[PDB]
């Protein structure tokens, strides 16, 4: 009936936050044990919280919050099985996905008498089968070729975790993989991209019929294989689009047992998926249990992640998800490295009110992360509503953005250091996945990116006083009124991730960590990061809107009654005339 | 004089508070308000209705908006005055889209030249240029007509360009090469391996994977090059220029044939004479053209010529013209950009929203927001005004969104129950590619369209928890958890409807975000031409490449380096094997 901000360990953090307003980063950043203590290690990455305005005793306070709201006990309702989602009455259970085979037994989850890790490897084993007979030919198409296109129906969670990986992924396998390329090995420049195993994968996710063709431009039915992915089989923008692809596969492809070949289904729903017309082994399930933000080490991105870089890819993709989950439950809060991401954020959040985060990952190839990113923290903290069904006021999840480095810093950096404070995660690497460097070059092209990780962090953090800007002048002999625009006043947080590879194991750590550190966010919010009511009065309304639009193109009345407010008429009055 | 000091400023803090009590859904039951909120121009309507103001608070904005002379601030932007007071520069980008029979009429002197005789020039330049490039009377050389074009350059000098080419090409492939009429579904048999249909990518990152990305399955012999930059000393650009050059030379062995695959866009004439490249092959532009309002330079024209045609370009430049005109001349009350700029700066300042969500219903709009995040953030991110004192207000908001509906099943949750963030929704009444099936309720279009206006009265209007609890006697949850479902309301937005997105309409579009930025920058009392923010990482980067250098080659010299605690460590795993 109290609400978290009542709290001693929060009244505690009002008063010690206050205290760190008035202290400069600068100071703490010319400390080599505060550094030593701030930069966590892992076995492939360091994790450097050193720019953030708190002291070593402000974040062990952080920790005492942590411990406060029971964050241990609820991670560990969560990964056994609990019915942690309180508003639908859910488990919730995407961790159970990327358990091994070894552990089918020992990490054993009863969910109605029935261990759910066979289910999961059942789902992985036919997923395992069905990508290696369509890589080796062993699956064709209709005209007994090998399948070279595949388009993937989803929206929302049934595509952003699967495009990031994929569009992460891709040039690691087509390079290091396909074409033998050794770690840094420079100017692959010989590289061949036209060859066996190298899917054309396409994602079709708007209901606009320009994302229709986006998805069939350049593509030929009988080469194309067709996964519609949603988790309730429902969706109006997947279905409409799912029933679209199939007439236009229907175009060329002329008998069911043909057309049956071309597509395959990844759902919760199997009355759903047969009254489509998808054949029994080609619907690779999923289950309640997995949120759609939490689904990509599912089937949903399991099944055309496999067909596109092999499942052996996969299963270490799945390996580091594990090893990052088993870190999340099993290490110390003090140690607990996305316990301590999500204190972080809260701290900046709730005392700073610093409302938005910035994923800035200096790896082009990370170009769809924050996409995937803005949905598993938007969509699971966006909430209104805590845990004991209270209406509450307080901070919930910041607004997400970012591109990747360097781009973001010509375009919206300008803001992060001189407008609004707007705390930074930058994500770098200390390997390229396309190595490249020239005799003449006083660096390598990786290494000229990775100057601006390391300044970026730096600048935000320290600044330029008005006396260090009056200083320069005297060379520069700028209008001595003017110099105020040059003035940066530090003191702006970042966080540092730096990993050796991205690698598939590197990137389902990756994953794991951000999935890990919103579980504990919301449960230090007090809040359901699993379930988004907030999504339902825009489909019940857009139905409305539907069933008119059908009406007034038709010319006729309906069972419907419509009452659109003086603004909707005039609009609707215009997007409806000729 | 600051602006929260001023006599309207402080009637909006007085009015907004009072606003704050009352209920869009009431408003909205108004059809006198409506009509006055919902301005109409050309081929578009701005529905303004949903946002928190009455309309005697929006003539109160018009009030403020008169009191900082944004009208006499706008007209010394279009004469050529000096207003980036910061580098003592002209702001003239309006000028690059004034149509040749009004070169002497709409005149613009600097240093006793009419700078619309270089703008023509360029412009002519291009037209000839893209023209041999589409008929092959400019050829690569193995004598073949060019397939590839590799455009380089980071910010400005990408993403208007890459935001337009994105928006146009389905257009232009469709409507143009494939002949589709407005009247006609289903175009599947349209043919996208064709003459003039070219292969553009945008190398923008110095990651090597970015390099990687944009030299994929391409064949040097087949591929133009065009290095744009603004200053030709970016870092990123650069090396990225050096790097493509190379390439290109793998195949290309001699000097005279590689000039033939590589082009510039650049201010600077020594910079890119220096690079080697020819005379003829350089599309300048000009210093009083900032990088975010480069697009209708040869920054855009030039790339998007070769990919559409200089005749599809020319009516992009008229779309600009168009609504460049209606925000110099329209009066402030009925003036698009400027009433865009006033809601935005009452959102921000009166009621703390501190973010605009850049919602496009079209997939073709996918690049949109990416621009309008540059143009907006790296403007009127700003923290000191224009009488050079350091200020505390509002400034830019935080800029993000995805097409609709994609972000609807992404970050919607939030907007509708977590902060409040006001949503500009973009929206046609027309597709670049039309479905229809006879078995179906709706046309795709239509089906896209429903939520268009359905989230905007979603947003607005809410449901309460009497609502809530009404329609529990039939849905019978756990009473206690009603609260989850509850939609508080008023949560405002703007509603663009434009009948169709050809180039002229585009042009429309870009202008109108291009004036309303403009227009804030006066509000807001900063300047929106200047971006000194971003030098201190390129200093500090430089000194971190120094030191790369002299430890990856184990050598000293002269820079001495002095890297925090933080840094030194991190540098340390770094480097190591
Ligand atoms: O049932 P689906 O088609 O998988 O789509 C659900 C997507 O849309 C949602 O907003 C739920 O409606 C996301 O949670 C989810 O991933
Ligand atoms: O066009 P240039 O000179 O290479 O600079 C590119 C971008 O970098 C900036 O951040 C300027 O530093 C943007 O204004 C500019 O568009």
């Amino acid at each position: 009936n109290m609400e978290i901000t009542n709290l001693k360990s929060y009244k505690e953090l009002v008063t010690l936050s206050a205290e760190e307003k008035t202290k400069d980063l600068k100071d703490y950043l010319n400390d080599k044990n505060r550094s030593e203590s701030l930069i966590k290690k892992f076995k492939n990455f360091y994790m450097d919280l050193s720019r953030q305005r708190y002291s070593e005793k402000t974040l062990n306070k952080l920790v005492e919050y942590a411990e406060e709201v029971e964050l241990k006990k609820k991670v560990e309702k969560t990964f056994m099985g609990e019915k942690v989602n309180m508003t639908e009455n859910r488990s919730v259970l995407h961790t159970a996905l990327r358990i091994p085979i070894e552990k089918i037994n020992t990490h054993k989850i009863i969910i109605d008498n029935k261990n759910v890790l066979e289910d999961v490897h059942g789902v992985l084993k036919k997923i395992e089968k069905y990508s290696d007979d369509i890589r080796n030919g062993v699956i064709k198409t209709c005209k007994n070729t090998k399948f070279k296109n595949v388009i993937c129906i989803g929206i929302g969670g049934s595509y952003l975790g699967t495009e990031f990986v994929y569009e992460a992924m891709k040039y690691y396998y087509y390079n290091m993989e396909l074409n033998k390329n050794e770690k840094d090995q420079v100017n692959n420049f010989n590289n061949n991209y036209d060859q066996d195993n190298v899917f054309n994968v396409r994602f079709l996710a708007n209901v606009d019929p320009n994302d229709v063709n986006r998805a069939i431009q350049n593509l030929d039915q009988y080469d194309t294989l067709v996964i519609i992915i949603s988790k309730t089989f429902t969706t109006a923008e997947t279905m409409l689009n799912a029933r679209s692809i199939k007439k236009w596969l229907s175009l060329k492809i002329k008998d069911d047992e043909n057309l049956s070949k071309h597509m395959v289904a990844v759902s919760t729903n199997l009355k759903l998926t047969d009254e489509f017309g998808i054949s029994r082994d080609n619907v690779f399930e999923f289950w309640d249990w997995v949120g759609g933000r939490f689904s990509v080490t599912s089937s949903v991105g399991i099944l055309p992640l496999s067909i596109a870089f092999g499942y052996k890819n996969m299963r270490n993709f799945l390996n580091g998800c594990h090893d990052m989950d088993e870190h999340f439950l099993h290490a110390d809060l003090k140690e607990n490295i996305p316990v301590l991401l999500a204190l972080t954020s809260f701290y900046n959040s709730h005392f700073f009110d610093y409302k938005n985060v910035a994923i800035l990952p200096y790896f082009q190839n990370l170009l769809k992360f924050s996409a995937h990113i803005q949905q598993l923290s938007m969509e699971s903290n966006g909430k209104s509503v805590d845990r004991n069904n209270q209406p509450i006021h307080y901070n919930t999840c910041q607004v997400y953005f970012g591109e990747p480095g360097t781009n973001g810093q010509h375009s919206f950096y300008q803001l992060i250091h001189q407008g609004q404070v707007i705390p930074v995660e930058l994500i770098g690497f200390k390997h390229s996945h396309f190595p490249i460097k020239f005799d003449k070059e006083v660096v390598s092209n990786h290494d000229e990116l990775m100057t601006n990780f390391f300044a970026q962090a730096d600048a935000l953090a320290i600044g330029k006083t008005y006396e260090q800007v009056k200083e320069e002048n005297e060379k520069n002999k700028m209008s001595p009124e003017l110099l105020t625009h040059k003035v940066f006043n530090g003191n702006r947080p970042s966080t540092l991730l730096l990993f050796d590879e991205l690698n598939f194991y590197t990137c389902g750590l990756l994953l794991s960590l951000y999935e890990s550190r919103i579980v504990a966010e919301g449960f230090l919010l007090n809040i359901n990061s699993f379930d988004q009511w907030g999504v339902e009065l825009g489909k019940v309304l857009a139905k409305e809107v539907r069933n008119y639009f059908n009406d007034t193109r038709n010319q006729k009345k309906s069972d419907n009654t419509y009452n659109f407010n003086e603004s909707t008429k005039i609009l609707l009055n215009y997007y409806l005339s000729k």
